[PDB]
């Protein structure tokens, strides 16, 4: 009774609805739903990554769908020469198919796998897709992951980008069902901070709310957002980016007068909740750069200490699919003699703020 | 210079060489290279959890391959109706195909994605295969993924069961390239442990090294072996094994004087390094049982406690991909009400330990 005929092949999208643990995560707490959301939004990050989206707008609809609007290149409407369809068509219902494999189209990008979107399409009873480019409106529609028709072109225009709007499917998502304002609120407050001059729109058509987050000051106004229920004790923020050798390092810290430690962590924009070799880098030159200077001004650690690392990675390599850690090591090395350079500067050309934290740290 | 030709397809096992972190991990530090290992024992222990093998045999061969074999029902031989070559190709060049997507193969097992094997044959310059049954031997060998020929028999025997033999692709795996004998023991003690009655061997053809690994007492011997170099505090150790609505629950756990805390929970023998519905069941049950005991004795937590937790779900939901997380919230509940009934009986029962570790919590 245990033969060929008890071996089951799923095939294209099927997959994902069968095991969606591996590709959306949690179904039933909110996070995946959530998560399907941040998928598309961080698509539409990548083309910004690529000079090419200047605004991103997420619109909760009345009817528990979900859309993003982008003004970058849009997605590819070609036939593909291989798969015969619809380059779009592609990428909406094949894994392992995109344009993040070299580092043609994107020189650095927070998708990695080729899947995020066709996860998203997988699991949504509905996905309308609009993309605008060489001139032409692109249309199509999916149910659960099956097109409706080929691509078409049903108009002209003068802008170019991509519209994605998902109904989620109930046969995959339980429980926390409807979209939270605050949970993709967090998230794009965050991308503001870390992608300036982006400008990102929020509104919720349940109740006319609506958020236009475009912040100014970059990592350097994350740290000040992070910090401004804390009590800091100096008031300037050590920031810098560079890009050395082909991966782009920017941090920002200040202290506050508690004694937590919070630093995060990003990849191509990705959060590392788990840390890796950019957290290990940043550590490691802290320490080094805090002693340094100790001994050279003729005395005898985190606590308190609110940071910022994101880095940009051609080609990164984390510890599984989730991408919550970094494993590049090459990153530690990059992240770490930045970090002891212009750190070491800071303390130099801002002596008041250097005494208050060395203050600290001794006490 | 964005257009259809930027988009890239990657067919069957390319995505696992292009992608390894998504499918097998950290491919520098051998976590990755080791997981190979595992992926195979896992499926053979799959076997004996389906009751149809009981002798697992892992050899590390002087030319840093490594071979699992197994006695179990051996892997399909028979063409697969819709692919067309056989059920045994299928598996191992097919991502996503596999015998537990029901529940007619195995009533339980750790494989869920249909995906592990096909890993390790695509990460692996060659793969040699041979299975028994139906009174054949049936023999393959993959060479980067690629069949050399379809499978074909070339003997008789009155045995079944599978053996893989694959040497790990240097293209692959970076730095940590060597089997390290003491990693594979580890938990291959371990997996002796959970399964009672199945007898498991280790060879290194390196050095003449071996282990055969067939502990007696199950995971109430995994108890005693975690603390033999602790100092326990009372002789008892707690055991139950349940099953009730579908759900094994199996559980043992003893004191010592230290003061850290040691629970390791398992799900299909696949161990949960973050937790998760089964730890939270677990947890409240201690506590609640054991107040319950201090207030009926007439008095006024988790440190120093050795705990193992096991329980077998035919269909386990994870956080993700890498199983590190159970989220089956039908799982607290079933090993909190266990653990509720049993644990109190056990403290009634166990009069002198029972007063020795309320000892202990009260201090
Ligand atoms: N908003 C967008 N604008 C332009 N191209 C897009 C956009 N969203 C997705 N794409 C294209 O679709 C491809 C596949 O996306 P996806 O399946 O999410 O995986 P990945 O981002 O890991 O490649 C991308 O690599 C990119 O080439
Ligand atoms: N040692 C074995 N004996 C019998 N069947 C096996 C064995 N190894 C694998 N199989 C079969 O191959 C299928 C695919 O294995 P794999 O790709 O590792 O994914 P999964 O275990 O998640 O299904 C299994 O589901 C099982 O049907
Ligand atoms: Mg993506
Ligand atoms: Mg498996």
């Amino acid at each position: 009774s245990y033969d060929s005929s008890s071996i089951k092949v799923l095939k294209g999208l099927d997959a994902v609805r069968k095991r969606p643990g591996m590709y959306i995560g949690d179904t039933d707490d909110g996070t995946g739903l959530h998560h399907m959301v941040f998928e598309v939004v961080d698509n539409a990050i990548d083309e910004a990554l690529a000079g090419h989206c200047k605004e991103i707008i997420v619109t909760i609809h009345a009817d528990n769908s979900v859309s993003v609007q982008d003004d970058g290149r849009g997605i590819p409407t070609g036939i593909h020469p291989e798969e015969g369809v619809s380059a779009a068509e592609v990428i909406m219902t094949v894994l392992h198919a995109g344009g993040k494999f070299d580092d043609n189209s994107y020189k650095v990008s927070g998708g990695l796998h080729g899947v995020g979107v066709s996860v998203v399409n997988a699991l949504s009873q509905k996905l309308e897709l609009v993309i605008q480019r060489e001139g032409k409106i692109h249309r199509q529609i999916y149910e659960h992951g099956v097109p409706q028709a080929p691509l078409a072109v049903t108009g002209e225009t003068e802008k170019t980008g991509t519209m994605v709007r998902f109904w989620p499917s109930l046969e995959t998502f339980t429980n926390v069902t409807e979209f939270e304002y605050e949970i993709l609120a967090k998230r794009l407050r965050e991308l503001s901070f870390l992608n300036s001059g982006v400008s990102i729109r929020l509104r919720d058509k349940r109740d006319g709310k609506e958020d236009h987050f475009h912040y100014e000051g970059g990592i350097k106004a994350f740290v000040e957002y992070l910090n401004k229920n804390k009590t800091p004790i100096h008031p300037n923020i050590f920031y810098f980016s560079t890009e050395k050798d082909g991966i782009g390092v920017e941090v920002a810290l200040q202290w506050n007068d508690g004694f937590q430690e919070n630093i995060y962590c990003f990849t191509n924009n990705i959060p590392q909740r788990d840390g890796g070799t950019h957290l290990a880098g940043f550590r490691a030159a802290m320490t080094r750069t805090l002693n340094a200077y100790m001994d050279k001004e003729g005395y005898s650690a985190r606590e308190g200490l609110i940071a910022v690392v994101s880095v940009k990675v051609p080609d990164p390599k984390f510890s599984s699919q989730t991408k919550d850690k970094l494993v590049s090591s090459e990153v530690k090395s990059a992240v770490e003699q930045q970090m002891n350079e212009l750190l070491a500067e800071y303390l130099l050309e801002n002596p008041t703020d250097a005494k208050i934290v060395v203050g600290k740290i001794i006490d």
